[PDB]
DNA sequence: CGCCAGGGC
DNA sequence: GCCCTGGCG
């Protein structure tokens, strides 16, 4: 009732009602039919298929989300304050007595969108490099802890970062993009995708991360509307067609006895987090298949 | 009526009824008594004064802001829409009517809060070096924008980064710490002192930023409390006495012809930026004098 | 353009 | 420990 125990009610809440950030994109990856969808579907449409699946996911969220703060803000009703108010006096009671909770509430509606905006879009194209049938490892799932994929795997990478691709990937940058260099320039980095759907960085910041050797990776429509001249910055249809080049170095590569029994057991662990998830244990299983074949 | 109508009613609403960070730490620092302490007082303790400083502007704004929303939410209320509903119904009806226009309301707010945090923080942080009497350009009120304060000015830093200072804060690190070595290395800046309140970086974070030139400076109460055996996290303390070493090496130096016309220049602009505050303004003046 | 009275995941 | 369905200053 006070404003502290509602923040720990809303938080009790939000976990039991809403499935995880993965979960979500994984339920609309499948409800889009992305989950049969070949290779090159991924390859050629990259673009498109993150668009629909940013869109739908929010279609699906946001109905859920305006009526979890609606009964949020219903734990905290008084009737039996509001006998004999007005509509007008009773409604303006309400935005008098709980501030703190309804901004609390807010608040923590915003930092739950934010950490899953950020979380599904990684997880969206996480899916994609998936779908695209690349090997990769995923940070969140087994270099700085912004990388979100790693092409082929960690393994791989820790071994030689040669013929590599290390993907990171913000909503929007703001002053944040700084952060890329930083752990670019932290580990040796050769170089870093970002990926992102900002509309709106600037020409400074593009050359700032030119100059570190990170790539800004933008949908086909964001980069024809506000970057079309520019060859700084790429679309997620150019990255693809890099990472399936480079993917096809790692194709019939023989592995030492020990470095594939490094592989098998990163593979083993990402299904492992992946575990509830048939079209991702494929992914991985298919892989570990891959080092036996 | 519209979110789109409200969110530029709640921008025009906010303009119109709250005074700038600096303003209100301006007038936080007079509240308090600081423009009558001596430059000693900001050397010896400058942890106790950003503590008060924290805790005061945050009175003088928390009120109000819980005010400020409440006025805002009233705009909503619909006197032919809800007449004749039971009040609980009402209640009902409005947080299921608007709840958008709720969270946009409490979204600026936070976005207010954030925003006007750090502001101050810098603000607070400014005056302090003020108050200890040590010559700053405000990066602001004319090196990444990153830095905040530039000791002893940026016409100085410009014709030599030795005995210079750049001082940057974050009210909370997070993982945004990341941005500071990316600016120094950007620029080649030997070090850059990172003011910050956090109680919750790890020594991982602390060992990156040390790696990368940049010094964490936090309150003695934070550092004794949270960081008491490591000597790579400085105090605000350490970082006065760095700044006044430093300040002494500038006072009795002669600037040529040039520079001095630059110098001017830069506290112009920034006489100019201060120009409604009395205790910056005299600051400003005595700096323009020599 | 930077800030993060910043909790969520 | 990173996210920023992120607007404000």
């Amino acid at each position: 009732l006070s404003p502290g125990e509602f923040k720990t009610l809303i938080s009790k809440e939000r976990k039991s009602h809403f499935i995880t950030p993965f979960a979500l994109v994984y339920k609309t990856f499948c409800d889009l039919g992305y989950d049969q969808k070949n290779s090159d579907y991924f390859l050629n449409n990259p673009s498109e298929y993150i668009i629909a699946m940013r869109k739908n996911c929010w279609k699906e969220f946001e109905p859920f989300e305006k009526e979890f703060t609606t009964r949020m803000l219903s734990y905290l009703i008084d009737e039996e304050r509001i006998k004999d108010m007005s509509p007008y006096d009773a409604i303006r009671d309400f935005t008098m007595e709980y501030p703190t909770h309804i901004y609390d509430l807010a608040l923590s509606n915003t930092q739950s969108r934010r950490s899953r905006a950020g979380k599904e879009f990684e997880s969206i194209l996480e899916l994609l490099m998936m779908g695209a049938g690349i090997p990769v490892d995923v940070q969140g799932a087994i270099i700085g802890k912004l990388v979100d994929l790693v092409m082929p795997g960690v393994v791989q990478y820790t071994s030689n970062k040669r013929n590599t691709m290390l993907i990171s990937a913000k909503t929007t940058l703001r002053e944040r993009w700084q952060e890329v260099p930083e752990e670019v320039n932290r580990t040796g980095i050769r170089e870093m995708y970002l990926a992102t759907l900002d509309d709106s960085f600037s020409e400074e910041t593009i050359n700032i991360l030119y100059e570190a050797n990170v790539v800004v990776v933008t949908t086909v429509e964001n980069k024809n509307f506000k970057y079309k001249n520019n060859n700084r910055v790429l679309t997620f249809e150019d990255m693809l067609q890099s990472a399936m080049e480079l993917s096809r170095k790692w194709n019939n590569v023989s592995y030492t006895d020990s470095e594939k029994e490094e592989i098998q057991q990163s593979i083993l662990k990402q299904i492992e987090k992946y575990s509830d998830f048939p079209y991702v244990v494929n992914y991985y299983r298919n892989r570990l298949s891959a080092l036996f074949d």
